[PDB]
RNA sequence: UAAAAAA
């Protein structure tokens, strides 16, 4: 009667009804209506039509044309161009005149959006930058010359780092290691043969992560869709978490966890901390409460002084037969942590906020089949079911292929672009907050809508890919250091996985 | 390492 996984509430109800087909049969689904989508000074609210004139195909999935982004900076960015030559060769002669061009390109086009950069600084050429060479080990020379600039960049300066080969995770590992994690300074990286081609739909991508870093705000959920997402009684917005766990970043080398968090009512930014695991294949984050204390730091900031009243702890990169574990361990952990860290913080009063937690499964074998291209929907309108040759986003599927006793529930956010979609599978494994099927199922598709680098639903809710991303990030700063740390070898945690500079935990830099 | 999607 304390952290046992979940049982089944109910099933959901809300949606058009229509049957699928799936590997095990006809299946009834219910399709949810997207939230509204908000830009700066406009919204985009898909409303069913029939199927016909591709009008689905719009479902959670936008673009930035005639929009512009909620918050930018308000003072003009420098954007300092590092072209990262990682060939043996001399960049063409063209190189220096075509990357001003593109800089200046860049610069108009995402003015547009709101985000105002000067593009003055003349681009910076770093030739024989790689990983430190062949124990012992010499920097490379770029590297000493990067380090150089980097201690002298001015202030107000994003760096583009403009990758002359793609592919390179070497060289990309290295770089972040470098910037994020040793000087923690703002940075994208950009693959020259993209960037070049001067195309306002690829710049525009490419500030969307700019402006998080930035701590801006791209697109967002409207306020009425936000308040699924704020606790009525204290009118607080719930902290939303997502974790993953990611292992052998090197062979044999303990795991990496990460754990984001929201921190106040547009849940547009989720910075977040990462740690090694104790051991290698682990698939549980024993001390995952100990990642709490930023998670409610940083959201009290950003609330007055108030810690949230309500939990939200979505668990990706899990197996069924963990779920036990999920529980009786990370739960009991978030929630013994936040005992501990609440009156640190709160001038000393009892903090024990309700918990729900859900876990993903991204990568399943079920597959959805539409059998209609219309259906009646809730206003009895003969209404689009499917796009692009794949169930509707967010086809939900509760009943059928599901389990009756525990609270699981597969939705299929996505526009599948390309192939066949895969649904993702949640499970409720916890939830001390009254949740219903319907409540979480629209809350798991609307958090699908807010993944602020892309203008598309995602498959899986924005805070277990921001999760995923973390580790993966994290992944670089272990390989970076890895070749080092074995040759003066176990090893601390700290040393295998250093922590990132201050200046960059509270920011979105693995975006 | 533009981005989602798919593998």
């Amino acid at each position: 009667s304390i952290y046992k996984v979940e049982n089944r509430h109910d099933y959901g109800t809300k949606g058009t009804k229509v049957d699928i087909l799936t590997g095990s049969g006809r299946v009834p689904s219910r399709i949810l209506d997207a939230p509204v989508v908000q830009f700066k000074e406009s919204t985009f609210e898909y409303k069913d039509k029939s199927y016909g004139t591709k009008h689905e195909e719009s479902k959670g999935n936008w673009n930035m044309k005639g929009h512009q982004f909620i918050s930018t900076p308000a003072k003009q960015v420098n954007l300092r161009a590092i072209f990262i030559n990682n060939a043996n060769t001399a960049p063409p002669a063209s190189m220096e005149s075509e990357l001003d061009i593109s800089m200046d390109k860049f610069a108009s086009d995402v003015k547009q959006l709101g985000v105002d950069f000067n593009v003055s600084g003349k681009p910076i050429l770093i030739n024989q930058f790689g990983p430190p060479i062949k124990p012992t080990f010499e920097t490379s020379p770029g590297e000493i010359s990067l380090l150089n600039l980097l201690e002298n960049i001015p202030s107000n300066t994003y760096i583009l780092y403009v990758l002359r080969r793609g592919n390179d995770s070497a060289v990309y590992d290295r770089l972040k290691y470098i910037t994020d994690l040793k000087f923690g300074a703002l940075n994208s990286c950009v693959v020259w043969d993209n960037f070049k081609k001067n195309s306002i739909q690829y710049n525009s991508n490419v500030v969307m992560k700019m402006n998080l870093k930035l701590l801006g705000s791209n697109h967002s959920l409207s306020i009425e869709n936000n308040k699924l997402l704020i606790d009525k009684e204290s009118n607080l917005p719930i902290l939303v978490l997502g974790s993953d766990v990611t292992h052998y970043p090197e062979k044999d080398q303990n795991s990496i966890a990460s754990l984001v968090g929201s921190y106040d009512d547009k849940f547009t930014q989720f910075p977040g901390d990462y740690m090694l695991q104790d051991g290698p294949g682990e698939e549980i984050i024993t001390n995952v409460g100990s990642l709490m204390l930023n998670r409610l730091k940083i959201y009290q900031k950003h609330n007055n002084g108030k810690l949230p009243t309500k939990i939200m702890y979505f668990r990706d990169g899990v197996s069924v037969d963990q779920f036990s574990q999920v529980v009786k361990i990370e739960v009991k952990s978030i929630k013994e942590s936040v005992r501990k860290f609440g009156p640190q913080l709160n001038g000393g009063n009892k903090y024990d906020p309700p918990v729900t937690c859900i876990a993903t499964v991204k990568r399943n074998q079920v597959r959805f089949i539409p059998i209609q291209e219309n259906a009646k929907n809730e206003k009895g309108e003969e209404v689009a079911v499917q796009s692009m040759g794949n169930v509707m986003p967010g086809t939900v599927v509760d009943r059928g292929i599901t389990s009756v006793a525990h609270f699981d529930f597969f939705i299929q956010s996505h526009q599948a672009l390309k192939g066949t979609g895969v649904p993702c599978h949640y499970w409720c494994l916890y939830d001390e907050n009254q949740s219903t099927s319907d409540y979480l199922q629209e809350i798991c598709n609307n958090l699908c809508y807010i993944f602020g680098r892309s203008t598309t639903s995602v498959k899986v809710p924005a805070p277990v890919y921001y999760a995923d991303l973390l580790c993966t990030r994290a992944t670089c700063f272990f390989k970076a250091g890895f070749e080092l740390n074995m040759a003066q070898a176990t090893v601390s945690k700290n040393v295998l996985l250093p922590q990132v500079n201050d200046n960059i935990k509270s920011v979105m830099y693995y975006i």
